[PDB]
């Protein structure tokens, strides 16, 4: 068996927007992402799937059944997000705070108790109360709660993504506006102030790199505001760094609990030995730039004392690798591997690819954990790992294999504190809609019933034993190819 | 949930030759099938895989671990075979019995206590004692035991399959010789006499239709003696009928426990409505001919009182269908469906096909059960159902779907007394060797360790609850195609 | 054999931007499309392939070899475009013409001889002379020349597609600006004035529906300006209608030769009988709206005498169908058929799909020809038909099948005057770059050599005989599926 | 261009049994192969396809149209077989000849003019006259004729393959009987005596290695007599050696024209460098054993002066390779490459596989030619090369690639005198029936019409130019994989 420490957390991660709606009274129309996915032009263009989150899995109403399943599965932790748009559907700009802003730089944001009280008057009571209800229930199952403050949607008053898509950059511009940093610090303080008694650890945000990158660079991904603008991507990146740091400080003014961040990772593997330098450049550009900012205060060639040391732990999201080839002194991502595979194809390495076209590459998770650990020596939590797999064909192997790799990291001295699968149940996969099914539990979107995939039973074994048991260790292997789609050669 | 009666049996089936060998001291070289699969010409021709049973899963030595797994899985029954070749490695012809033989017809075989004693003197003691040991252990787990007397291999003294393949029909000729019927009655009496205290129900034989059909007609299948001879197929068929009837009588002279037979079934589905008559002709030729003989005494246009009423229950093996098309007043099996599909392909009905090229067709199991029930109203046991599936891609769906169909039969009044999956663990699939993996448990043929596939955990749910639970009912569905091999169009 | 009239034209079609560059001295950087495909953000986003037209097949320098091949193949016609950007790299706004503009409506544009002379002073001499050279050579081979004035790229002075993508709608805005209509009339007059002696028939433009639709609606296609704006799509559509009408008039003021238009067509086939109305709505929206404007003067619910009767012939481009399903009183295009198939997949109708994911549907060409003929009774020329097929797997069948369908139309009384394959040679497929290979001749982009695919030899048979000969008629069939990619199910 | 010498022959090869029947009056029921493929047990077993040669392409009646096509294609040679069964449907044993037989060894057979006259009295006049008619017509087209005496079927009076399959080895036993050697010498003399004026070169037999190997070893292939017997395979091999030598002598007693043999070849390629010795052992066993016998007189460890020097030229049949791995001091053929690939799959080398599962491996043809040339320095004729390819997907590439390799051999000094494609038209592929389509011309088996595949037009280019022309040289490449079936991984 491959045994984990007794305190090691096995759980799941979940987003508000992806999972909450679907039950009566749950609809939240007041986010950029909601507007974005309902936009007729986006739908007609195929930027978004045409599926809508209000037809989703209904965690808002059915949370007890989600928690029931998690408890039955032996899960001891959940990282779940709250939605800013629900809590502050109306603007909070007029709540005065003490913020030192020097042009593009937000150096501090102090949120007084008076401001918190004014925010409380402005907050949506049903929303914040409901979060307390859901998270209290969660805790009542013996599930440790990691609260993630931001998981992409912004209140519409902060971002009109259609206006921005259209190039009206005077419209509310989301992470292109330093105001959003300040409002986020306010929001983060407020949520900690309200909910801290339920929270074990905080994350400020989930995968900010996807926000800036898909929002402004990889615009075929259909993410808001889908405004192809490299400068904008950088501006959003910087504002997300600043938002993280200012939220860290605001939350720490309320609570001394650990405050971290959750980030989208790939293992950047060189196509050949000659591409090792290129792979390192990719890692820097795509990973260390953000972390060196919030850990070391290094951003854009200068060091900011107001950014340094603003991280207590690192949430590693990991799905697959990116294979990197040198291109001059730059680099390029090699198609056919990693995230760039044929959906339900096979990479040139012989690794099957998920329903999303993501390559089976568990070894990457060890590498990413090791690299983060060696660089910063901050505690690591695997905050996402999973697979789009409607058939549960690859998932059992995917699950055990990746858990094994976490064990390897642990054995080698990485302080990894848990593994959170993405996700307990199927949910709304953003621009892809509902057809990308990442759950251990299948969701019937008509009935809202949860259904256990066999991988859920495998995860129960792992979670209840805190081990890859002898019975299931064989799943630490690559899915046999013959029965799977071969894709195209 | 889909709930079964409290007495309903969930278990597994297993063959001696397929599962026993692999541990030291287990090798039994003294069967036709052993000679057959080691024959160099057969191997070179690709008639057999080149894999050998002595490299198998090792139930002979490791039975306790098989039983441990079954018990952990909640299984309440096992149908397991004994091997004639192990018990009587040397000829028993000289043991006198009272047999009325009129040419080709063996009308009676009475085995006296004196004969049983003489047989006991000739029997291999280690073999019979070891079977008692294994089956006693099996019973000690709360597992009901259905003993199946014959599961294809014959002692070599009864059948030199290489000589017969070569056309030397004066060599020991297996089921071409009425002597084999008589020796089988002796063997069956002997085994019942020795082991009855361990046995709940007896089966005389497993899939005799495969024996005669693959042995003498479908010779590319690589089954012994692989002597292409339609008359021989019929002769073997008749001798297997007679063997069944004479074993039934011999066993009943010792014990009043139920004595049945286990048979290979397909649902014969008409390609179009116009093929309904053709499908009925196929059912008669391939199924009712045997059963009308052993139930109604009807064979070859005449009725034999010595055949009538020689069946207490029917073991339904079922894997897939055969699609039938009229061809004149005859019929033909339509390729691309049923058993004749591309391995890991998809049929024209959109049904995925197993690693063996067998179509996903759970509805067939209901039909076969209903048809047997309507015709004979004898108790039915699903004695095999499973899938060759190295990845466990289709099996979870296959399992639940077929169990559901058994429930449907039950609900409609069919007396089906249990469901036995083929098989608990991977084993030697005859001419196909080890690459056809039917286990709920994967076998590592190097280490002999058993490994739980996720389907094993699903079956545990079913067996422990005697139900398709709400959590797993969704698996009563066709595996999603996109992620599976599409085959060729 | 399937024989065509002696005057029936067999030839090819070709675009300037797609085929001209690749030889020294050919580079034309002065178009929107050139800027667009070199734009770093577009490349990084995957909107465009990263391939560049200057690395193309080199018709500008190597035209004689293209013509040699066409002549060897027996081709009697070519429709080839000229590039506005080459001819007028600098703005022509200051050339005064008499234009009646009432807001959005350009009712007339008269281009005086004085204006033509002023244009001639402003024109790029090398460009216009070179076109004369190439087209004179073309004619010297016995090849009839259909000159197409516009095939998507605009001079950059008329359209800064990056500025528009960014939402700076005050930048030169291409078909969003009525000025472009007027400049196009000037350009069209100028080209006719210069080149008419070489021209048999004129087309004003190629597939304007792709320009407006991909430019402003189907923005994932990576066409300029990629500004998602439904109103803009309509504005561009109207301006392309007006441009067509004003070019028709301007060309007719110079020459009485036939002036037509070339349009992207699909056969809109109803998924079920219940979708017939929906299919008709699709045809109207996607086809009749434009043609009723330029034939009947009907646009936007009003009739314009300045639009009526502005068409002498219709160039039918046809590649595949679109399957249409009713959606309320609207309609939707059914994925998996037509243009929306898996690249190298197979549709649900069993029709193989090209390297572009376009379904094999030759019957559509008959339908489209018949429908146009029944509606307008204007002469039809199949101005494009071909397939992206790097292996020449489907093309031989595609070619003969579609030619057969043209014959069927002819036999039924449609005045179809010829068939022009897209294309003689591989070329730059817009945002897809060079990997979509439509040639009868394969191009080696390194050496610029032309290579005959077997389909070229089949087309030679057709063209030289003006018939589908007895030897090749069997190719009027669907490519056998077994050997082709099956795609995913 | 890749140019061949002016005398180099481009043509086709054809078998009597595979191509003759299908027209009224052509049916020849009097061969082992005819009986074999009509045998009900064989059909039911799937040993043979159920297709029958009498439904074939009808060369017997339609030869002029075959020749017309060949002439239109520019072909200058044909190797065509005659059928012993047609010429001597009744036994010729009673025609006395002078034969020195020492047990198994037939050391000489002298056929006197008197014997020839007696044979002529016994011959079927319609058959021999008809062959003269067909071959005279062939010659009238400028086509050089290579007559091949034997191409597998034997007269039934020499071989009752069903009796032998059944193990009745006292029945007429074909190549298991030295009598067949003697009768073959008689037959060969007779045919040369009758037809020599039409013949340029003789071949005694086609692929005798397939006869002995598939007949008695690879019995799943469904070749007669399908009697699994390694000793028999060796006996048949020796008798085919002897038959070749005695036919050589008998033909040389009549004519001094070149007498050769046609043999089934593979390039035996080592899987790794460590398998080079194993590959050499495979070549010896499968190729040099026969040729060292008929060239060097070396057979079974002894040298026979009556075998030495009995070969004037070597007919190389080549389709694909066999990949060989050492297995101890033996060797094994590696599945998934060469002849052992998935039909319409792709090998691990990335080479597409034909409809027969044969890997695209043109380099093998050079190797085989070079090896034969280096060993014996006898003139070589590529007597077969082609592909089962119903779609003509791979064939154009297959054709040009293999022709290129013949050129390479020539350039390197191999005396290769021509290239004969298998085949001009589709025909009956033995146990596989009609679905394996090897023609440059597709045959419609209903109408008997011949249809030109595009590869036929490519071959016309080659044959008329005696070159791989510049236009088609690109086809010397591997078919692009993306559009083809990927098979299974
Ligand atoms: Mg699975
Ligand atoms: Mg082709």
């Amino acid at each position: 068996a491959v045994t984990f420490p007794k305190d090691f957390l096995f759980g799941w991660s979940q987003a508000g927007f992806q999972s909450e709606m679907g039950t009566p009274g749950s609809e939240d129309p007041n986010s950029d992402w909601y507007a974005w996915v309902h936009d007729r032009e986006n739908i007609a263009a195929g930027l978004v799937s045409g599926d809508f989150p209000e037809n989703g899995p209904g965690y808002w109403g059915n949370y007890r059944k989600f928690h029931d399943a998690a408890q039955a599965m032996g899960l001891t932790a959940a990282r779940i997000g709250v939605e800013w748009s629900r809590i502050f559907p109306r603007p909070t700009f007029d709540v005065k705070v003490d913020a030192e802003v020097k042009g593009d730089d937000v150096l501090s944001v102090y949120v007084s108790e008076g401001a918190l009280e004014q925010l409380d008057k402005m907050a949506n009571r049903d929303a914040i109360n409901h979060y307390r209800e859901m998270f209290s229930d969660l805790r009542s199952r013996g599930i440790t709660f990691i609260l993630n403050l931001y998981h992409w949607p912004l209140p519409l008053w902060l971002h009109d993504p259609i206006a921005i898509r259209r190039g009206n950059l005077s419209a509310p511009s989301g992470w292109l506006d330093v105001r959003t940093v300040i409002e986020f610090a306010k929001f983060s303080a407020y949520v900690a102030w309200k909910l801290d008694d339920l929270v074990y650890m905080y994350s400020t945000m989930n995968e900010p790199n996807v926000v800036w990158g898909l929002g402004y660079a990889a615009v075929k991904s259909g993410f808001p505001p889908g405004y192809l603008c490299l400068e904008c991507a950088g501006r959003a990146m910087k504002n997300l760094v600043q938002a993280h740091a200012r939220a860290y400080d605001a939350v720490k003014a309320i609570t001394k609990k650990p405050v971290g961040v959750i980030y989208a990772n790939s293992d950047f593997t060189p196509l050949t030995d000659a591409d090792r330098e290129a792979a390192e450049r990719a890692k820097f550009d795509n990973r260390w730039a953000f972390f060196d900012a919030v850990v070391r205060g290094q951003l854009g060639g200068s060091t900011r004392d107001d950014l340094k040391g603003r991280l207590d732990w690192i949430g590693v999201n990991y799905y697959t690798r990116q294979v990197v080839r040198a291109r001059g002194s730059g680099y390029e991502i090699v198609p056919g591997y990693g995230h760039g595979c044929e959906p339900n194809g096979v990479s040139p390495a012989g690794r099957p690819c998920s329903d999303f076209g993501w390559e089976f590459y568990p070894e990457g998770l060890y590498n990413v954990l090791k690299e983060y650990w060696d660089r910063y020596h901050l505690p690591l939590l695997v905050t996402e790992n999973g697979i789009a797999d409607e058939g549960d064909y690859q998932r059992p192997y995917y699950l055990v294999s990746h858990v094994y790799q976490v064990h390897r990291a642990l054995q080698d001295g990485v302080n990894v504190i848990g593994y959170l699968h993405w996700s307990l149940a199927d949910n709304y996969e953003w621009a892809s809609g509902f057809s990308k099914r990442f759950g251990l539990l299948m969701v019937d979107y008509s009935t809202k019933r949860l259904h256990w995939r066999p991988s859920a039973f495998i995860y129960r074994e792992i979670a209840k034993s805190r081990a890859i048991t002898d019975e299931i260790e064989h799943l630490n292997s690559v899915p046999p190819l013959r029965g799977l789609s071969p894709g195209h050669r």
